[PDB]
């Protein structure tokens, strides 16, 4: 039955990761990296998040299942971050939350409720996007297509061009938008051209799907979601599959949500139905713990101002190793323009180098970032700052 | 777009429970759960899984995502569990290990894998068997057929039967089998009717799959994997999906795993690639949380002789309740033959009442079990017995 299996394409994440490892050099920098890293260089456990195991780990009396959506409490504070406390939506009871196994869960989990009970044959990514969207959609039956997103040359949103790319999107198709920090540009809509997408999608008959796995950490937790409330305010539908991962540090926990917004709770509950269904035939009901911490963090004012300030210091971090590569870039004469790296949001950006000077950097100076020239910000620090600037000036 | 989608068949599991829940009387008894309950009726956390978390508390100094077959140590420790330590197919390097959300998520993997990546249209299921299991399947794209098990005359395995339905499976279908503890019946093959099996499935050029969610329920670790070892001696290839969920207590923690076996080493690490595919777009890698606890479990002489004694006292409650259902049912006045339930296998047997004398139990006593008759014996305790047993021989 196997002999005859072709190998799946070869992972360049392990990578990437396996060519770092095995590299000799001092000193070397990894800017490939997936996660969020301090200025010593480490992904510690968040302490709200330590104070919180230790919680469950005194009070916890069962390990018995969680429903087929997972622990209550966990959906209503995601509805809460997501939409706003006292939005409409969570008023009118028109959105069901599933607790699912990260942000990946999520957007399966809605790719298979899709498929198994919508007309839905295709959904629309950005180009550029995480490349494991398009694994995700197409393992249940949904055809990808692109639109246009990063402008090369100007290192900004190419609006004129994504609004033309999504003329050739029918109604009833499913557009995915990155709620923030856009992966791998960095670059989001602003609130004015979120607006202008939010008519367009209504008009052309669009089902929005957001995904949202860096909340917090482009402007802040409300600020980061107005892409989706402007959404949410002019869709009797849409989906988001939101990811814990990254603002929690609780990447192997699997910790994410899919949340389903219909018309009215009847048709919600109805929808819903199916979707935990999809759920039920997928990995039966979700993993507690990373959850739980959520929950218990989210819904608890202490834990939660201590949670919030983690969160902060990543995000004013990020914020000031772009500002530190510009201007190290400027001093180390790169006497090129940097500035949008300052004005772009998250951990990743595009740097602008070929792929031919990305894998110089990493042969000759055993700077890594991946093929499209994207960089993780978090990988840098005040340390490896000036070397990182001085071998991308010697490619230059 | 969601406006006609049909409700999901209402959850059946929900049940039950709701009913349970909303039932006033005294004495109600559950004997619909999914879960093991101890003498005093609660499913606490193992003392080793107690353990085994608060060195994690204490030790864990990053959430960093796992590998996409999540921790090595628990494939390991898995692979020894499943095939014994010294397996000349472990030796051969003959086995690849995923960790997985569960054994669903075992099941749902190795579903996906073989829908993707071999010619395989069709899995041979019992008839009786979990009812999730077609729902997997064919989440997957897989039909889903059965095969005679349960003989209903005499309460034992029907393997004239059996034989005789399974002729009609071609090469290169998949035939599923319970390791142990066949769920819902409790009967399992004896060895040599596995050994049988096992001769037959070469012959005939089925791809076995076990279902493994009950390993040392029957009647030891090593003598419950023997049905599997009886197949993994005579096949180049199988699949198990395993799962921790009743034999360490993690239910919600979802920690199963899903091994593939093949001819060779070259041909399992190539398969197995295209299964970390199937992973990568379905939840990307797997919750460490639970999966941690049963690897810091297994690979600690201490902590594993706890969880091993802790797993022989469940096994041992579940065969005192069994015996002592049988001599109370003879006590009541019952005046049939229960002994059936003396030789039955983990937490599940057929009563061999009706669907209607089940829904009388129900509703005229306040004892819960599912249609089939099937009931969890763990719901039993000694103070609940005799109630137990009057209101069964009220409904004969
Ligand atoms: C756009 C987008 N969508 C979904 C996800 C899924 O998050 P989790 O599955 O890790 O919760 C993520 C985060 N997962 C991720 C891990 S490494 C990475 C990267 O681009 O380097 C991304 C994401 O960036
Ligand atoms: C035959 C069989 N296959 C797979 C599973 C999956 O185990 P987890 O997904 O819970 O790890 C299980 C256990 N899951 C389960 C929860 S309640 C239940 C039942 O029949 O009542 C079964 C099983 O009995």
């Amino acid at each position: 039955m196997f002999e005859n299996i072709t190998a799946a394409p070869a992972d360049p994440i392990l990578g990437l990761a396996d060519l770092f490892r095995a590299d000799e050099r001092p000193g070397k920098i990894n800017l490939g990296i997936g996660v969020y890293k301090d200025e010593t260089g480490k992904t510690p456990v968040l302490t709200s998040v330590k104070k919180a195991e230790q919680y469950l780990l005194e009070n916890e009396t069962t390990k018995n299942y969680l429903g087929i959506d997972g622990i209550p409490e966990f959906g209503r504070c995601t509805q809460e971050l997501l939409f706003g406390k006292g939005s409409a939506l969570i008023n009118d009871k028109r959105a069901r939350t599933a607790q699912t196994p990260g942000g990946t869960g999520a957007l399966r989990v809605a790719a298979d409720f899709l498929a198994k009970n919508t007309s839905v044959k295709r959904v629309w990514v950005s180009n550029p996007s995480w490349p494991n969207h398009k694994s995700v959609f197409n393992s249940a039956g949904l055809e990808v297509r692109e639109y246009a997103y990063y402008d090369a040359e100007n290192h900004t949103l190419d609006f004129d061009a994504l609004i033309n790319s999504l003329n050739e999107a029918q109604a009833g198709d499913v557009v995915l938008f990155h709620g923030c920090c856009h992966n791998p540009t960095g670059i989001d809509p602003t609130l004015e051209q979120w607006q202008t997408l939010a008519q367009l999608s209504v008009e052309k008959g669009w089902l929005p799907l957001f995904d949202f796995a860096y909340q917090g950490f482009a402007r802040g937790l409300e600020e980061d979601a107005e892409g989706l409330r402007a959404f949410a305010a002019m869709h009797k539908e849409l989906i988001v599959a939101s990811s814990y991962s990254k603002n929690f540090g609780l990447y192997n926990e699997r910790v994410g949500a899919c949340t389903l917004v219909a018309a009215d709770s009847e048709t919600v509950d109805r929808a819903f139905s199916q979707m935990k269904a999809a759920i039920r035939a997928n990995y039966s009901n979700p993993p507690a713990h990373g959850a739980s911490v959520v929950a218990t963090i989210l819904s608890n004012d202490a834990l939660r101002a201590i949670w919030e300030q983690e969160l902060t210091d990543m995000r004013q971090r990020i914020q000031r190793m772009r500002q530190l590569f510009v201007n190290t870039l400027q001093e180390k004469g790169a006497n090129r323009d940097f500035s949008f790296i300052i004005k772009q949001n998250g951990m990743f950006s595009f740097s602008g180098l070929t792929k031919e000077q990305v894998l110089r950097l990493r042969e000759e100076f055993g700077v890594y970032a991946v093929a499209s020239g994207r960089v993780n910000v978090a990988g840098m620090t005040p340390d490896n700052m000036a070397p990182l600037c001085e071998a991308i000036v010697a490619v230059l």
